[PDB]
């Protein structure tokens, strides 16, 4: 099946806990996969304009590890719950992708999660201005604008709203699309 095939692909890129004990400032992100209308989508947040770090930018749910977290995957799930109301029973964490090094002292670990079909986002307005889906296949043929670094523009055909996706967020979206969608019969 589509979901079994995605999980099987994702598992081949799982690095697991290999890098998780290293003494960094630690953040986790959830790359949330949603199946709608026969296709896979990624769920993105738009950060509240109130936030000091990157107000109004598109990112994945996630945040800083805290002492309660049993592991890095727990960080991502805790933060996703706080930000968009995703409950742990509504997500299956399939794997841990390549961590992202930033600022010399920070390590961001991404987890891919399969999201339950009955989940409906409840944006927490103190943290999240908007939540939206992008079809995973979009990231294979994105609409690119050079700002000189590359920015994706995605227009939701439901309402005509355009979102800008860039940086680590855009890079991780492409990675997940390659992993899941490369080399498939039609
Ligand atoms: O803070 C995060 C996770 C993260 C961590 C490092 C980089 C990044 O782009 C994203 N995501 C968030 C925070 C508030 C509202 C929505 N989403």
């Amino acid at each position: 099946s589509m979901l079994d095939d995605a999980k099987a692909r994702l598992r081949k890129y799982d690095i697991g806990g290999k890098y998780s004990h290293l003494p960094y400032n630690k953040y986790s992100v959830l790359l949330p996969l949603v199946a709608k209308e026969g296709k896979l989508h990624l769920l993105f947040t738009v950060r509240s304009e109130k936030l000091r770090r990157a107000p109004g930018e598109v990112c994945f749910p996630g945040g800083k590890r805290d002492p309660t977290d049993m592991d890095d995957a727990a960080t991502a799930l805790r933060e996703a719950q706080e930000e968009v109301g995703l409950r742990p029973h509504q997500v299956e964490v399939v794997c841990c992708l390549v961590p992202c090094l930033i600022d010399t002292d920070t390590l961001i670990t991404p987890f891919v999660g399969l999201i339950d079909h009955n989940f409906q986002a409840q944006p927490n307005p103190a943290e999240v201005k908007d939540v939206f889906l992008v079809p995973l296949a979009y990231f294979l043929h994105p609409q690119v604008h050079d700002q000189i670094n590359h920015i994706f523009e995605y227009t939701n055909p439901e309402d005509g709203v355009t979102y800008q996706i860039k940086g680590m967020t855009a890079n991780l979206a492409v990675l997940v699309a390659f992993i899941i969608l490369e080399k498939k019969p039609t």
